[PDB]
């Protein structure tokens, strides 16, 4: 008789999502050769399955996606989006929990009435706690902006994208980047713009700019890009970044957001010391905000 293979152990992996049951609903966002879509994982095929956020490659940067997947899989913090699993074809898709409120960019313009200064400072503490957790794992985020901060509820935010996240080598203080063509220059510290060097303090600088967005309720007209382009001029093209570096070297910074008390603005200015070594830490920011909350 014919010889077949004995059926062995088949324990179902809860982190393995089958392609055939992962049904696309809509696009959520894009960023650095990746795209994020809302999908329903529907193995029963009746629209009752869980909604998930799915990151995949836009149709060679497969290595970058795999590295991002491995980082997120191992991060466990209240203010970091939850990894759910993967969908494997060499292809791979990252499956994450879906946060329907979106990012601070979508949420803040629509909920100004519900979100007061006290709530903004509580979101600022939560971003700092997620970032301090990331730093303790020796990672530099490199893309900290309000568009990457997801709203779990009126009371909770989570850092929701790790597309640019890099490990800082033990006993080294920074990561040197090579691919910088689509850098978020208006959120970047001078060392990132001048030498393409990324420190934990470079994320503190980016946090300061994110805090500025949070305080302005992510209004497009007072965005860090709109504000810096008004300061340096918007028709410089390829000369924009040197003009930005020059402006920062002169000591010019984003102005105090409307209705922001000076005490909060002073904590923000501490993120923006020209030299990385003079900048505040995430732990000291948490202390500062908590002092203002009680
Ligand atoms: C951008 O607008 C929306 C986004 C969401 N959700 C998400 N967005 N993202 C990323 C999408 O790409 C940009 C960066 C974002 C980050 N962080 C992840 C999620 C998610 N895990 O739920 C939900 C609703 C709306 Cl309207």
């Amino acid at each position: 008789d014919i010889v077949s293979e004995k059926k062995p152990a088949t324990e179902v992996d809860p982190t393995h999502f089958e392609k055939r049951f992962l049904k696309r609903i809509r696009d959520l966002g894009e960023g650095h050769f990746g795209k994020v879509e809302l999908c329903r994982y529907d193995p029963e095929g009746d629209n009752t399955g869980e909604q998930v956020a799915v990151k995949s490659l836009k149709p060679n940067h497969i290595a970058d996606l795999k590295k991002e997947i491995e980082i997120l899989r191992n991060l466990y913090h209240e203010n970091i989006v939850k990894y759910k699993g993967i969908c494997t074809e060499n292809g791979i898709k990252l499956i994450m929990e879906f946060l329907p409120s979106g990012s601070l960019k979508e949420y803040l313009p629509k909920n100004k009435n519900k979100i007061n200064l006290k709530q903004q400072l509580k979101y600022a503490v939560q971003i700092c706690k997620g970032m301090d957790y990331l730093g303790s794992r020796q990672y530099v985020h490199r893309d900290l902006a309000a568009r990457n901060v997801l709203v779990e509820s009126e009371h909770q935010v989570k850092i929701g994208d790790f597309g640019l996240t890099k490990a800082i080598e033990t006993d080294k203080e920074y990561y040197t980047v090579k691919d910088d063509r689509d850098s978020p220059v208006f959120w970047y510290a001078p060392e990132c713009l001048m030498q393409s060097k990324f420190y934990i303090a470079s994320d503190v600088w980016s946090f300061g700019v994110t805090l500025h967005e949070l305080l302005t309720y992510c209004d497009s007209d007072s965005s860090p890009m709109a504000l810096f382009l008004k300061m340096i001029g918007p028709t410089h093209g390829q000369m924009t970044v040197t003009r930005l570096v020059n402006t920062l070297k002169e000591g010019k910074r984003l102005p105090c957001p409307p209705n922001c008390p000076d005490e909060v603005y002073q904590l923000m200015r501490k993120c923006w010391e020209f030299q990385p070594s003079n900048r505040t830490s995430f732990q000291n920011l948490i202390e500062g905000f908590e002092a203002l909350l009680k």
